[PDB]
This record gives C-alpha cells, structure tokens and sequence, in this order.
C-alpha cells in the first residue's frame, strides 16, 4: 500500500491516505516510544520569544518556502515574478535581517494559518476571512482603535463575520506589539476571601494585572474586562471597551422557565488575542482573530468545566435531579439543557452560533474537500470531537493525522 | 526526555518516567501523531514463517522473569538466577520456552495493568486466571470457555477472568476463537443492502452459516462459537442458553421504552486479542470483566454503524428530529444510557456508569504514579463517548506507550 498514513472512517468503512503530512517542516511532541498527543501545551506547539533575530539561513529557508506556497496558490510557480520575489526577499534579509510581506501575501498566509489549525473544527469557512492589515499601527491607542473596528465589523450586530487584525511583526532590536488579554472579550475573575472565585476562574491573573494597572474592579460574575494593550518598549496601557460594542446574550431555556432567573449570559464574539501568527518565518505577536462560537464552547466548557463557571450542580438542583449519585446521570441531563439554552438564547437574540452536530458535519465536508485539494488535513482528534455527545457526531468515528504546517497560529509566552 | 503531564482541572503536575521502560514502538513520529488510529500494524502481532531469533526472544523472556521475581520481592535470590538459566537453556535448545503457572498469572494481570485503552484498570489485581494450556481440541476449548462464562457471570455478580489457551508454536497453526467476543449478536445481510441485528457481526455471522449454523432472524440472536485447533478448520459450538445472561432493557420513567424490545448480554468477553508475555504469544486468551454503561447505551446501541436506535427513541420521546439544534440526539442518548443502568441494576447484573468508572481511573492513575512512576493511557479511549468534559479524565493529560506483558491486536484467522 501507499507509503503514507492510512486513515479510516469506521462509520463509513472508507479509507484515505494523508500525503500532506509529508510537507510538515516542524516536529511535534511524539516519538515512536510514546504519544504525547493529549498534551495541551507540549514545548513542541510553542514558539519561545527571541532575544536575537532568526539566523538569516533558517529565516530564509522559511521565507523561500512561504513564497513558493504563495506563487503556487496563484499558479505562477517558476514564473519570473516568482524568482524576482524570492530574490527581493533574500536581498532584503541580506541587509536588514528580516523582510516584509506584500499585502496579498499577508492575506494568503493569514487564511492558510487558519486552514492549517489542527484544533479548529470550523475550518470549512477558512476561505472566508476578512484580513485587516494593521501593520502601520504605531501606538497602543491606535491598537485600541483597530481592535474596536475589528469588534464592530466582526460582530455586525449579531450576524458575525470571521476576521483577524494583523499588527506589526516582530522586529529585531525592538519590543513586541502585544495584547495581554487572552481574548478581546473576557469576564473578570475575582479571587475571594475564602479562596473561591467570583466570575471566570480562568481569567484570575489577567484581572489582577488590570487592577495592578489602574483598573477599578466591579464585583459581578459577568464583568467584561478592559484591554491591556502594549506597543513596542512601552509599558501596557489600559483601555475600556465601550459597552455598546460588546454584544452579550442573556441565557434562557425554551421550556424551563426558571433557567432565565439564573442570570447567566455570554458574549457573542470569540476573539483569541494571545496567539502568535507565523508566516514565512515572520512572527506577528499581536494578531487577534475571531469567528463565531460553537455552542459546546459556552454551554459545556465555559459554563460547566469544574475549573470554570461550574454550574452543573446548580442547574441539576433546579431540575430536581439526584445529585448524590452518579448513576442518575444528573451531570449529563443538566449539561444537555445548558447547551440547549445557549443554542436557544443565541437564535432568539439573532446572534450567529453553530451547534456541535452541524459543526462536525461541516468539518467532515471540509476533510473531504481538503483530501482532494491537499491530500489530507491536519486534525487534533481530542479537540475536534465535542466535549459532550462525542460518538453521536461523525468526527468521532473518523481517524485523524495531526502535524504542524506553516503558516500557523502558535502559542507564545505571557508578556509579563 | 520525561514528559511533564498536567491536570487542567486541578493544576497538578506529574512526570511520567515509566514510558522509559517502553521497548515497543507506537505509530507516532515527530513528523505526525497517529494516536487516534485504532489499529496500527505496530500493536499487531501477525503470523510468521520462522521462529523468533533467540536473541530477541531471550531478552524479552529475561526481562519478564526479572519483572516477575521483582514482583514477589525475591529479586536476586537463587530461584531467580535458576529460572533465568532454565529459560536460557530451553530457548538455546528449542528456540522457545514455557511459563510457570504463577508467572502466567502475574503476566496476565500485568497485561491488563498495561492496557492503555482500559478504563477499568483499578481492578487489575483482581483477575481469575484459568490455565487452559493443556488443551488439544476445539471441543476442549468449548468446555473451557463454558466454564469461564459460568464463573465470570456468577448469576449477575460478575467476576473478572481470563482463560489462556496454548501459546503459538513456530511449527504449527494457532489456537483461535474466531468470534470477536464469546457473546455477540448476529448480523444478517437483508437483501436491500441493510442489516438485521448487529452490523459489526455480519462477517462472523456469515462464517458460522458457512460452517453449518442454522441462523435465526431476530435482532438479538446470540451467535455460536467458531473455535479452531491448530491447522484444522474451525468447529461450530452453540452456547447453552442458560449460560448466556442477558438483560432486557427498560426505562425508569418512560413506560414505552420496554416496548422497543431492546436487550443486551451481561458478559463483555473479548476473544480476538493476542496476549504476549515474555516473548510468548497466546493467540487465544479470552478475557472478561463487566460493562461500563456507555459501551452499551452509547456505542453499541447508538453508533450509526451499529444498532443506530437514536432516531427511533427520539420519535418515541416525541423530540424534534427535524434539526440538530434541538439536541434531539443528545437527549435520546442520555435516556438510553439511563435505561441501561436502570435495567442492569434492576436485574442482578454488575455495571458501572462512566462517572464512577472515570473517577476510579483517576485513583488508579494516582496509585500508578507512586507505584511505577506513570501509567500508559490512550486519552481517546479513556474518555467516554458522551459527556466527555463532564468527567475528570477529560481534564487529565495522558502519555501513551507500549509496555509488556501486553494485549495486542492480531489478524483475523480467515
Ligand atoms: C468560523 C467559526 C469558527 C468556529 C465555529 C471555530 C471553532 C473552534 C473551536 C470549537 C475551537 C476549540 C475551542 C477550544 O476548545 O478552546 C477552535 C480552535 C481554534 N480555531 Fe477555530 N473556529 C472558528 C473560527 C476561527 C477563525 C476565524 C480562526 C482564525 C483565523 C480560527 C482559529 C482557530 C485556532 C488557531 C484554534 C486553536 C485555539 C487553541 O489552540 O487554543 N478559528 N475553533
Ligand atoms: C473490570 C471491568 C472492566 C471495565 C469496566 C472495563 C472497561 C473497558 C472499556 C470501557 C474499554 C474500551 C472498550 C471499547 O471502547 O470498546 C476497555 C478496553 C479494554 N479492556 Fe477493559 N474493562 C474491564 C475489564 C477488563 C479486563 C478483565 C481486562 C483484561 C484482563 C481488560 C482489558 C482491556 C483491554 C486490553 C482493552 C482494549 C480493547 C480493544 O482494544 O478493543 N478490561 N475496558
Ligand atoms: N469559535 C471560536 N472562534 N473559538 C475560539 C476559542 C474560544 C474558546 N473556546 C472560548 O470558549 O472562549
Ligand atoms: N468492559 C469491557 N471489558 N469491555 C471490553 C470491550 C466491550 C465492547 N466495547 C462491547 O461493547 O461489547
Ligand atoms: C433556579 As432553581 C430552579
Ligand atoms: C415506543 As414509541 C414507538
Ligand atoms: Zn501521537
């Protein structure tokens, strides 16, 4: 058989081979001795900061590779324009120790990075991404304006649109552009006296950083945090998002009338902002991206995780379930109703959202498209399969090959 | 390098130093991870045209013997050195060797302990090992199997057991149980490409008919066994109904559930896996314990390629099957799993729900961290098919590797 990973779909009994993994130039965490596929942050999916510019040879090879990817995408591989661009990059680096991307190249790489994201189940939309070029940005104040513009365009009053805003890349001998917050919109996490946390336990450190930087905290469960934007070599500046910009959805249940009384809510825009966008060896340390939520992210993870809002027991008690015995499946029953409420509340408020069945079904179509288009698709099974009703979705029964392709969205150290 | 492992729910960290003992290779490489693949040729132990070279066999054997004597704390005693000599002498003259009963008992328990995809490993020390190496016919295999079943079932108070048939020998065919489990339901290809019964058993059902089985036509017809002695054609054996404990499915509050006629056997006995101890391979070594509710309620009954009853139940519940957003599938699955737990509980049959099972696995992980410095686990199999994040194991990072003794996959005898 073919000299590549054989992949099977147990529901359909169909087979495919992944030839695309042959293109991977960056090693993952696994070795033939042991699989480290379940680790969230292995030192293999992280790109550490740099106290020195990338060796002109490694950067060049990465640059040449990206340029080849670009021209191939536009079908001019080997052309004069191709050779000229490659020359311009080499010359540029040979003198400055770095280079710059053409506007069309940045748009190509940004879409490719999303396309290459193993942990994203919404990749069927990879072609539809609004790329806001913010490489002219020169201050934290301007970062805020760009971010506000991103939120307005992306939110679009409920009819969400995928977008990313690219701030200036990493320059040797100059500090980075960084958004300290993990997401543009996040709820505060207040550490209480008894030790507990009011709000989102995940955001405890950033909340305390905002306060250390002059933020006057509230004391609610759903307090939107201000941004901590950092321009090169300057301390981070605090900026408050205008409430009218931040669209939220109050959660209610279609039948359980009491669910509304819980006072639960969630913001409409998922905008990751602490990830590094890497293209052709160039590192864009500040490049917030956003799309729309898949219901389980809110109803299951955010609201039900033991280390997050942890409302499973509260909802169970309200449903009058036997919370004293595991075999009553109270957790399962409550989780189902919480997810249903998120779906129902978003549809009612006319805010874009996709449930886990629809999301996975479309990702299967994405896998099929990518099989023909690139001969494979890097996918992290643990992250693609929904946190609830796993085997009830088609992706569970689909084996997957995971590897790193560039351009890519990578994890980076906290600026503090 | 030793992998730093983290529990995202508790913030705790552990370093797996046990993976350093792995000598067998998995499917992953630094270029790409194949951890989600069910059957790589790596975990497989295919047939062979010649004897395992004395060097490799002798090294696996000595390692196992070393593991055994360390277990009884007699590591270094004269019994240890003499057992090592006995093994060397037998391999150098015969190209193979044999195990003592006590070693085979230690081995089988260690095989289970090392099974990455098993969430029931807290019970690893409690295993009844039936030595069936003094078997010379399929007929004998049948008697042994019937006794395993009679013991294991125990009127509903299930007990973990394993029956070990003769090891593979370079000079002949293997002892094999053709069935994937000692107890399974038939799958009859019904004209229009569909299947009556369990679709996962279509092939074996056909084989049984091929060998003279008079088939039935229900959805839950228990299949006869196809047992095979070396270099002989498999023989058909029908299991005595009184030995097959089955549980009729009903729901605690939905009176109409019982009307679905659903039911499932009580004993989960995998019989197609190869057991490897000290380089020796046992091609027929069925093992059983008890079910985890999701195996029946979610996988067996709801998988699209299995009984696929999700929609039927949803219709009975009068759910919105029009669209995915009504979460009709999730609601249906929850009730089915509940009907499974209620039914096994109402009957005399042992069963564990996924919340109880995973909590116990977390305890096992802790025990193993102190005992061996780690524990091979395959995240995709440990995390249940429904309500993944609602369980503690979902938030636990895991390292997956091959330790020996081990249960491995092997080619289908046909
Ligand atoms: C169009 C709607 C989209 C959907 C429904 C979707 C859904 C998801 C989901 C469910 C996850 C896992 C979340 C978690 O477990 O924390 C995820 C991860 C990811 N998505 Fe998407 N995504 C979408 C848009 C985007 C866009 C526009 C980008 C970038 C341009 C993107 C980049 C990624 C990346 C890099 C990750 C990995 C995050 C991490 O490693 O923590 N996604 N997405
Ligand atoms: C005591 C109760 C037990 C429980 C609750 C339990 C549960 C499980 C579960 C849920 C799986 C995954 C099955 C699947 O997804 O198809 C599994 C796999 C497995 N179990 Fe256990 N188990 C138990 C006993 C045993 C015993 C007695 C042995 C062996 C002596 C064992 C060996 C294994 C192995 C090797 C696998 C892999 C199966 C495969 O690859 O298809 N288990 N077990
Ligand atoms: N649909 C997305 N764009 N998701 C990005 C990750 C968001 C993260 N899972 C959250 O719940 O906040
Ligand atoms: N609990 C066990 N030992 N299970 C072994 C595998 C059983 C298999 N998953 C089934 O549904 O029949
Ligand atoms: C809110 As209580 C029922
Ligand atoms: C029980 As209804 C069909
Ligand atoms: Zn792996």
């Amino acid at each position: 058989g073919p000299k590549f990973p054989r992949v099977k779909n147990w529901e359909l009994g169909s087979i495919t081979y992944d030839t695309l993994c042959a293109q991977s130039q960056q090693d993952g965490p696994c070795t033939p001795r042991r699989c480290l596929g379940s680790l969230v942050l292995p030192r293999k999916l992280q790109t550490r900061p740099s106290p020195g510019p990338p060796p002109a040879e490694q950067l060049l090879s990465q640059a040449r590779d990206f340029i080849n990817q670009y021209y191939s995408s536009i079908k001019r591989s080997g052309s004069q324009a191709h050779e000229e661009r490659l020359q311009e990059v080499e010359a540029e680096v040979a003198s400055t120790g770095t280079y710059h991307l053409r506007e069309s190249e940045l748009v190509f790489g940004a879409k490719q990075a999303w396309r290459n994201a193993p942990r994203c189940v919404g990749r069927i939309q990879w072609g539809k991404l609004q790329v806001f070029d913010a490489r002219d940005c020169s201050s934290a104040q301007e970062m805020f304006t760009y971010i506000c513009n991103h939120i307005k365009y992306a939110t679009n009053r409920g009819n969400l649109r995928s977008a990313i805003t690219v701030f200036p890349q990493r320059a040797p001998g100059r500090g980075d552009f960084r958004i300290w917050n993990s997401q543009l919109v996040r709820y505060a996490g207040y550490r209480q006296q008894d030790g507990s946390v009011r709000g989102d336990p995940a955001n405890v450190e950033i909340t305390e950083l905002c306060i250390q930087h002059g933020w006057t905290p509230g004391n609610g469960r759903f307090d939107v945090l201000p941004l901590l934007l950092q321009a090169p070599d300057e301390a981070p500046e605090l900026f408050v998002l205008p409430p009218e910009l931040v669209l939220e959805v109050p959660l209610e249940h279609p039948t359980l009338e009491w669910f509304a009384a819980l006072g639960l809510r969630w913001y409409a825009l998922p905008a990751v902002s602490n990830m590094l966008l890497e293209i052709g060896g160039l590192e864009f340390s500040a490049a917030p991206f956003s799309g729309w939520y898949m219901s389980t992210e809110i109803g299951t993870r955010n609201l039900c995780d033991p280390h997050r809002y942890n409302i499973l027991e509260d909802v169970a008690v309200c449903m009058d379930l036997d919370t004293r015995t595991t075999s009553s499946l109270w957790k399962d029953k409550a989780a189902v109703e919480i997810n249903l409420a998120v779906l129902h509340s978003f549809q009612l408020a006319k805010v874009t959202i996709v449930d886990h069945h629809a999301a996975t079904v479309s990702f299967m179509k994405h896998l099929d498209n990518e099989q023909k288009a690139r001969g494979g698709c890097p996918a992290d099974w643990a992250w693609i399969v929904p946190p609830i009703s796993g085997s009830l979705t088609p992706v569970f029964h689909q084996e997957m090959v995971n590897y790193i392709l560039s351009p890519a969205f990578r994890y980076q150290p906290d600026p503090w």
